[PDB]
DNA sequence: GACTGCTTACA
DNA sequence: ACATGTAAGCAGTC
């Protein structure tokens, strides 16, 4: 049994003197056990021998400062765990997870530390966890200002703001291992409770491993949200109207839609029904025109003819290649016109209904008994599962090596996979959700203006009359009217500022209606645009051009990381 | 360069 | 040992 520890760094923030001028580090079940120091090589020493568990809150700042150190002192990176070498685990996308530190072996037993990201399982500021977690917080901060050299001397307050971040983190870390969140991650939690749930024996006959090949052309079909811009609203100011949400997209119709299991079986030619093998993928070619009022359903990606992001009213006299669910196919067909179609190959699977039944009902009733970051967390296991089981098998991620000029950089690793989860269930759950979604704009035709995912953005005030029987404020996978606007401006996809009709209950500013509101709130959503950014924007300033050097971006400099101040332009 | 890589936000 | 896609800005790559 290992012994566990909450760590922290204060940072230097200069490109050009970047250094550790603090650390700290406390023992997760003996907050008596900690210690607070000026250096950077002392609390390296400790690591080198303490060989523990180490937590540090956003390991991908903290673990530049250490990689810059073990690559000063002799340790180079190797995956084969030799002698005064480090590991890591940091993925493509760039999410660190793991620093492994091997000092060597005594007999069949490694020596090493391991350092893991407290992020990964808590995923909010330190202040925010504390607040949720009901746990004790300092007012204020340390002075992000001040002029430290080298050996500079920790104030009492400076001292006693770093024994409570790494309090805090401690406190938090052991509420959630005491219930058996003890994980690296909050989405292996996740997979681990729900494999809980149905038995592993049951797991793996029902979600059996499919080699990587089955896997990479079932993810040919494997799609994302609907998120559409209506063109006759790009760019306008317009007058009131409300969204439409639904009550957890994905896991309501993990909850309740027919849902593929067990092994595929392939097939030649167009998909001929099985009752056995009621759903399928369907690898089809065509040519294609968007029918007469109709919403464009089709996004292709990785071709020279198409915009990525854009909808398509026509395939623009090339022939299409599409991997396709049935749900998706008979989508497709009900809004396009085709032409030229081949069917050329597919899978079929064997499909039920009621398996995510009890880890739902569990998750969802911890969601709306808890707040804050606590109802974050259950939201996190919900949405998580569907991710776990379109985990994508390849994982390969980033070496890091320094530089000529003291800075960390990084290369892709050798390549390197992991058995896959049972990527057909995100499939077709994306799928079942993109058919909500669609289905309800579409009835909405006349007034639709915005779709992300999960949501309808419609101009007027009253329920439309079509989707009244599926509206509901509570109900998994209904849709609730979420709020109501006065004004709005959308300028592209996910790109909008909207002015909410707002009401007071219990000294809470709640969603109100045109006659029943006391409060107006202006809210923006606008990808990439960081919060300092967003408090700038105003309506009269929402447009093309619109900057601010006010985005925070993590530059790589000799010693660790910087935050340095970048512009952000809406292009 | 158009591309991708390196980062965030919206779901 | 590592949840998902999508959409975006900006410094690098002839
Ligand atoms: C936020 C989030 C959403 N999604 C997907 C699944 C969700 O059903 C869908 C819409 O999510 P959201 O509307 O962002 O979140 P939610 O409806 O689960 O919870 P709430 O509305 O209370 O904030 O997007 C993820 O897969 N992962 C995520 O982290
Ligand atoms: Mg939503
Ligand atoms: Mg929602």
């Amino acid at each position: 049994p290992r012994k566990m520890y909450s760590c922290a760094f204060e940072t230097t923030t200069k490109v050009e003197d970047c250094r550790v001028w603090a650390y700290g580090y406390m023992n997760i079940e003996d907050h008596s056990e900690y210690k607070i120091g000026n250096s950077l090589d002392e609390f390296m020493a400790w690591v080198l021998k303490v060989q523990a568990d180490l937590y540090f809150h956003n390991l991908k700042f903290a673990g530049a400062f250490i990689i810059n150190w073990l690559e000063r002192n002799g340790f180079k990176w190797s995956a084969d765990g030799l002698p005064n070498t480090y590991n890591t685990i940091i993925s493509r996308m760039g999410q660190w997870y793991m620093i492994d530190i091997c000092l060597g072996y005594k007999g069949k037993r490694k020596i090493h530390t391991v350092i893991y990201d407290s992020l990964k399982k808590l995923p909010f500021p330190v202040k925010k966890i504390a607040k949720d977690f009901k746990l004790t917080v300092l007012k204020g901060d340390i002075d992000y200002h001040k002029e430290r050299p080298v050996g500079y001397k920790i104030t009492p307050e400076e001292y006693a703001y770093i024994k409570n971040d790494i309090q805090i983190i401690a406190e938090a870390l052991l509420i959630q291992f005491k219930q058996g969140l003890d994980r690296m991650t909050a989405g292996s939690d996740s997979l681990k409770g729900f494999k809980d749930i149905i038995t592993t024996k049951k797991f793996k006959k029902v979600f059996p491993t499919l080699s990587l090949g089955l896997d990479k052309e079932v993810r040919y079909a494997y799609r994302g949200g609907f998120t559409w811009l209506n063109d006759r609203f790009k760019e306008k100011e317009i007058g009131e109207g409300m969204v439409f949400d639904v009550n957890s997209l994905y896991p309501a119709q993990m909850y309740s839609r027919l849902l593929p299991y067990g092994e595929p079986i392939v097939f030649e030619g167009k998909y001929v029904w099985d009752e056995d093998y009621p759903l399928h993928i369907q690898h089809i070619r065509c040519e294609f025109e968007l029918k007469e009022g109709y919403i464009p359903t089709i996004q292709i990606k990785r071709s020279r003819f198409y915009k990525g992001n854009e909808y398509l009213k026509s395939s623009g006299g090339e022939i299409a290649d599409l991997w396709l669910s049935n749900v998706d196919l008979e989508l497709m067909k009900e809004h396009y016109d085709l032409y030229n179609v081949e069917y050329i190959s597919g899978l079929k699977f064997k499909a039920t209904t009621g398996l995510f039944k009890d880890f739902i009902d569990k998750w969802t009733y911890i969601k709306t008994t808890s707040e804050g970051a606590i109802k974050q967390l259950a939201k996190l296991m919900l949405n998580s599962l569907y991710g776990k089981f379109a985990s994508n098998p390849d994982v390969t991620g980033k070496v890091p090596y320094l530089k000529e000029n003291g800075a960390l950089g990084f290369r892709l690793g050798e390549e390197e996979t992991k058995d896959p989860v049972y990527t057909p269930m995100g499939v077709f759950i994306t799928a079942w959700a993109r058919y909500t979604t669609i289905t309800a704009a579409q009835a909405c035709y006349d007034r639709i203006i915005y779709c992300d995912t999960d949501s309808i953005h419609l101009t007027g005030t009253e329920i439309p009359d079509v989707i009244k029987d599926i509206v509901d404020p509570k109900k998994l996978g209904y849709w609730a009217h979420e709020s109501t606007f006065k004004r709005a401006k959308y300028l592209r996809q996910k790109t909008y500022i909207q002015d909410i009709y707002m009401k007071e209950v219990d000294g809470k500013l709640v969603e109100g209606s045109p006659d029943d509101y006391t409060d107006i709130k202006f809210s923006v959503k606008c990808a990439g645009m960081t919060d300092k950014i967003k408090k700038e924007v105003t309506f009269e300033n929402f447009k093309v051009g619109f900057s601010r050097k006010m985005k925070p971006k993590p530059v790589q400099v000799p010693g660790g990381v910087v935050l340095v101040d970048d512009t952000f332009t809406i292009k």
